[PDB]
């Protein structure tokens, strides 16, 4: 019997209590949804790696177990009995998990008055035991479960109490979930791990030769030769059997029988005790200068054992001799035979040298050997070259000389096959990222999956599985592509992009709809109407001011720690100067946006300004804070930090408070509504708003007459978008997306330095007293440097991502600026710079880390066809507009503004005069009245 | 120039390179991998 396991099975992984966090571990759990056995009421059962064992009675059936290939437990009433060591203590579920690691036994429970729930199970007992446990027995319907190494993300309440979980290698949904740190998942495409094809086989290839390597006739010789004369003997094709046998230089003794020499020597000579300390790299001596010298690189092993009851006389032997005098001390294997006696009364050395540098093998250990598997991923072992990946047939042409191919990174890439003597390319096993597409967990739990630079014919590391379609960013799973084009929703690559229509569909995206203008030699559109448009641009301006402690961050009130910092003592300096440039920078980008004028205008009580109604951008005055609805609404829009503080990780506050960048942009509009563009270039010279308004529309080439005959329903059409701003800004949640990813970017960064001081970096530990109370101190010091180097780099790698986000943000101050004297304070005519549209005038409102730039343009509409000509030929003179166009109903012909349809009558005094009608291509006879 | 090309890395297989037990040591260094993936995805963001 089998049945679902639910999300059951979570247990606290430790004794810490975390408040209302999400914490992930990586730890022995019972996998979501496993197929947990199910029995009814006692087989004996494996204990693989700790077990999960629930039970659903009313009648105490179930009463102990039994652990052991012993332990035993019995829940009696008296006492729950535990003995091995003894110790004693003490429908409905019952859930317990068992675990054996690092010699403790640990026992975690829970009771419940499977079930479709979530229960955390709190620890039970530990014990030291000690046993090993391989199976259990129920003694007494019980469910049991395995458990397996896995990674999960516990949410923590208020409480402390585990509320919740998610068991990352699920499904893609739980890795984005696990990679995001968060059980809410946002629309997206998100880069979550990477896929990789697992080898199926593993395959050796050792060359055929079974004979053993002569080694005993080395060892067991009679004789030695003497030092001076020192024996060298070649080892060739043979199976060198390293058992029947010790410092080695290079390798290791123990894994000697795995590899493959090729230039093997054994030198053997007999040597007066003491001077085996002589026979070694670098060693100094009569031996070492005049009889033996080893190189400075020298790989291979020295074995020497003292020959007593084999060498030694009573009488003195003299078979034995050495060179005591030379000229000069002797070059690494080279042997003088052109001399003393030891005298040996009541040590036989050998060294092996060999080169383990490619070449061909003429010597292997025995390794056995099985076939060459070729087209599949497999791990292979050449001669004791070891991979993975597939090894094909070779177009390459080798030589006799050469056993590999290497590629430009100096890897192993082709392999000559030491019994065919044939050659494979060696390609590593297919692999790529893995991306996951979602609509948001808000909206479906449903999922597409994009394997990235891979067809979908070789699509496994992630574990789960999931519609199939091919794009040249690789192949996309669980998404149907559909002919029809919308605009991107979320960006696949080379065009394609996805959305959620109930189901998840991939498109072609569009570019817009398809449009045709009416061009013809003789027509004209010219605008009837207009509308005055009121757009939002934000800008940040500047980010957080961070100041960084030196040694609270990288020791944190340790001593020793921080004694030992001072051996680099330039680097924090330089960093805290960093980061005050990049403060004081900060202060410089609001200075510069917000103080660009001197006085500080206010507006005047009587607030008519030819009915143009500012209320919702001007001050308000209830409002404590001085701000403007707007303003409002723009700072309404957008523990940690004392936990951050006691790492050494503070923020500054700005020079100017946002109550006098509120006063600034208060001056900004009041010098823009009662001066204009005046304020800006001198003394602030006071006009009525209309008339301004006139100036500015002339600015624009629309004749002044045009607002003053409009001026209600201009002043209603800038109410109205002034109006329809407030709600643009509090109903889309991403209006304000540029300043919040300002800040987020902030967060993120000063949340990775955070994370960073549990990174090891390779030591034992990421804690300064455990490497201090637990080591010696010369290696004390070094595991401390190890971690000291980690955290050191990491605050540079912050810093300088600091400093490349304030430049970024320099530019944007920079940019704010430029709109702020040529889009507030003049009228600007670069096209798109202050706006969409022909632009009037902008203002200024403060938000937390930046500016909001509010542009009021004029946009022509209701536009009407024309026929135009060039050029009225009349008496025989061909007349141009002077400010104008040539336009016709179709009869008659008027000169027209062209950014507005006043259709005039033509006369000498609208036109100019310029030659006879014979050179202007298109000139059309009509009357020029005079 | 509009844009550059965008670029991905994967972590452990340029590290390490089919060697598990590379990867094993590697599992702590902390999150530099995550880091640097973080930063070449804004990169190819901002390209587009
Ligand atoms: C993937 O394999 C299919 C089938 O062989 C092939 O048509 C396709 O071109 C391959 N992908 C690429 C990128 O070449
Ligand atoms: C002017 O446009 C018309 C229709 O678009 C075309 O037939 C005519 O050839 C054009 N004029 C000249 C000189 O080509
Ligand atoms: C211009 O458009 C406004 C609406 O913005 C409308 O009330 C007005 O009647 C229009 N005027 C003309 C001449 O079409
Ligand atoms: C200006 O607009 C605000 C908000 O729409 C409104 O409450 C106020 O009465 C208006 N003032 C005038 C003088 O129309
Ligand atoms: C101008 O004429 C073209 C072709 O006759 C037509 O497609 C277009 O809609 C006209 N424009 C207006 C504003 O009526
Ligand atoms: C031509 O313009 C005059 C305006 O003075 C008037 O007859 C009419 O608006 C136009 N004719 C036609 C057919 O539209
Ligand atoms: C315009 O007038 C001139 C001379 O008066 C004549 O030669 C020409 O043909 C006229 N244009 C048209 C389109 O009739």
């Amino acid at each position: 019997a089998y049945t679902n396991s639910f999300t059951r099975g979570v247990y606290y992984p430790d004794k810490v209590f975390r408040s209302s966090v999400l914490h992930s571990t990586q730890d022995l759990f019972l996998p979501f949804f496993s197929n947990v056995t199910w029995f009814h009421v006692n087989p004996v059962l494996p204990f693989n790696d700790g077990v999960y064992f629930a039970s659903i009675e009313k009648s105490n059936i179930i009463r102990g177990w039994i652990f052991g290939t012993s332990l035993l437990i019995v829940n009696n009433a008296t006492n729950v009995v535990i003995k091995v060591f003894e110790y004693v203590s003490q429908k409905n579920l019952r859930e317990f998990v068992f675990k054996n690691i690092d010699g403790y036994f640990k026992i975690y429970s829970k009771h419940t008055p499977l079930p479709q729930g979530f229960s955390a199970l709190e620890p039970l007992v530990d014990l030291p035991i000690g046993i090993n446990i391989t199976r259990f027995q129920t003694l007494l319907a019980y469910y049991v479960g395995y458990l397996q190494p896995r990674t999960f993300l516990l949410k923590y309440n208020e409480n402390g109490t585990i509320t919740d979980a998610v068991d990352c290698a699920l499904d893609p949904l739980s890795e984005t979930k696990c990679t995001l740190k968060s059980f809410t998942v946002e629309k997206g495409i998100y880069q979550t791990s990477n896929f990789r094809v697992q080898p199926t086989e593993s395959i050796v290839r050792f060359p055929n030769i079974t004979n053993l390597c002569p080694f005993d006739e080395v060892f067991n010789a009679t004789r030695f030769a003497s030092v001076y004369a020192w024996n060298r003997k070649r080892i060739s094709n043979c199976v060198a059997d390293y058992s029947v046998l010790f410092k080695c230089y290079g390798v290791s003794p123990t894994k000697l029988n795995d590899l493959c020499f090729t230039n093997v020597y054994a030198d053997s000579f007999v040597i007066r005790g003491d001077e085996v300390r002589q026979i070694a790299p670098g060693q100094t001596g009569n031996i070492a200068d005049y009889n033996y010298k080893l190189p400075d690189d020298f790989t291979g092993c020295v074995i020497a054992w003292n020959s007593n009851k084999l060498d030694s006389k009573v009488s003195g032997n003299y078979n034995y001799l050495y060179r005591l005098f030379r000229k000069s001390n002797l070059k690494p294997f080279e042997r003088d035979i052109s001399l003393r006696s030891y005298s040996f009364r009541p040590y036989r050395v050998v060294v092996l040298s060999f080169e383990l540098l490619h070449a061909p093998a003429t010597v292997c250990g025995p390794k056995k050997s099985t076939n060459l598997v070729k087209n599949k991923c497999v791990n292979f072992n050449f001669n004791g070259l070891k991979g993975t990946g597939v090894l094909t047939e070779s177009n390459k042409k080798f030589l006799p000389f050469q056993q590999f191919g290497r590629d430009i990174a100096d890897t192993t890439d082709a392999v000559r096959d030491p019994q065919t003597l044939e050659i494979l390319d060696i390609t590593p096993c297919s692999f790529g990222g893995v991306s996951v597409i979602t609509p948001g967990t808000n909206t479906s739990n449903q999922v597409a999956v994009l394997y990235q630079g891979v067809n979908c014919t070789e699509v496994l590391t992630p574990t789960w599985r999931v519609n199939v379609f091919q794009t040249r960013a690789g192949c996309l799973i669980g998404a149907e592509y559909v002919n029809n084009s919308y605009e991107c929703d979320i960006p696949i690559g080379a065009g394609i992009c996805a959305s959620y229509q109930q189901s998840i569909i991939a498109y072609t995206m569009s570019l817009g709809a398809e449009n045709s203008v009416a061009y013809s030699n003789n027509s004209i559109a010219i605008p009837t109407n207009f509308t005055i448009s009121v757009t939002t641009e934000i800008l940040p301006v500047s980010m957080t001011k961070t100041s960084v402690d030196c040694t609270m961050y990288i020791c944190g009130d340790s001593t020793e720690c921080s004694n030992l910092l001072l051996q680099y003592g330039s680097f924090c300096t330089q960093l805290k100067r960093a980061l005050t440039g990049i403060a004081v920078e900060q202060d410089k980008n609001t200075q510069e946006v917000f103080a660009q004028v001197k006085q500080i205008y206010k507006t005047p009580p009587i607030k008519y300004f030819g009915g143009f109604n500012f209320s919702q951008i001007l001050p308000d005055p209830s409002k404590p804070s001085k701000r403007s609805p707007i303003e409002d609404l723009l700072f309404n829009k957008v523990d940690l930090i004392c936990a951050q503080k006691f790492k050494g990780l503070t923020v500054l506050p700005p020079l100017l408070t946002d109550e006098m960048i509120a006063q600034y942009t208060s001056a900004l509009l009041a010098g823009t509504i009662t001066s204009g563009w005046t304020f800006g270039a001198g003394p602030a010279l006071q006009i009525p708003f209309p008339m301004q308004m006139a100036y500015r529309f002339n600015g624009i080439g629309v004749t002044q007459n045009v607002l003053y005959e409009n001026q209600k329903l201009i002043a209603n059409q800038f109410n109205s978008a002034i109006g329809k701003i407030q709600d643009s800004l509090s109903s889309t949640p991403s209006a304000l997306g540029k300043l919040q990813d300002v800040v987020n970017h902030n967060a993120q960064a000063l949340n990775t330095l955070v994370k960073q001081l549990s990174s090891k970096f390779g030591a034992i530990s990421s804690v300064l007293n455990d490497i201090f109370s637990r080591l010696d101190p010369p290696e004390a010091e070094v595991q401390i440097d190890r971690l000291i180097t980690g955290r050191l780099q990491s605050l540079q790698t912050y810093v300088t991502q600091q400093l490349i986000r304030a430049a970024e943000i320099r530019a944007s101050a920079n940019l704010a600026a430029t709109k702020m004297s040529e889009c507030v304070l003049g009228q600007s005519k670069r096209v798109d710079f202050c706006g969409k549209g022909y632009h009037l005038m902008s203002f200024p409102q403060s938000a937390p880390h930046g500016v909001v730039f509010l542009h009021v343009t004029y946009v022509p509409a209701q536009e009407k066809n024309f026929t135009t000509a060039p050029a009225i030929c009349h008496d025989g003179k061909a007349h141009f507009p002077r400010e104008g166009v040539f336009v016709s109903n179709g009869t008659h012909w008027f000169v027209t503004q062209r950014n507005f349809y006043e259709p005039q009558i033509i006369t000498t005094d609208n036109t100019f005069v310029s030659g006879n009608c014979d050179v202007v291509i298109g000139i059309v006879n009509n009357t020029v009245y005079d």
